[PDB]
């Protein structure tokens, strides 16, 4: 029914919030710290020198397992 | 149809593995370093020494803001 593709369309945006906003292709599971923004996968992360959201310092980068992994 | 109802499931499920495995009724939002698991809100989060997926000391939380919040 319509309600069918309603539910398709939220679930489709949830799963595309959870991936790398850099490659668009692999799921987010580092952290940018001190700042806290987790926005991208373990490649993309690692040569940032600044954060992409915030323009912070990154000290380090926090690998997270998330239980929608 | 029944497929409206197997989508409403799957989304259910999403929207729970995204909350707090400990109180259930806030989001997560918090990391346990340095291991890394990422399954607590904050006030959650304050309250445990040891991570409650791994058993590691918590050195300390890392605040998260992910795109998914
Ligand atoms: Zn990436
Ligand atoms: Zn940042
Ligand atoms: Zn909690
Ligand atoms: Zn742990």
């Amino acid at each position: 029914s319509q309600q069918t593709r309603v539910l398709q369309e939220k679930l489709r945006k949830l799963k595309e919030a959870m991936l790398c906003m850099v490659c668009c292709e692999e799921e987010i599971n580092s952290t940018f710290c001190p700042c806290g923004h987790t926005v991208c996968c373990e490649s993309c992360a690692a040569q940032l020198q600044s954060c992409p959201v915030c323009r912070s310092r990154v000290e380090h980068v926090q690998h997270v397992y998330l239980p929608t992994h």
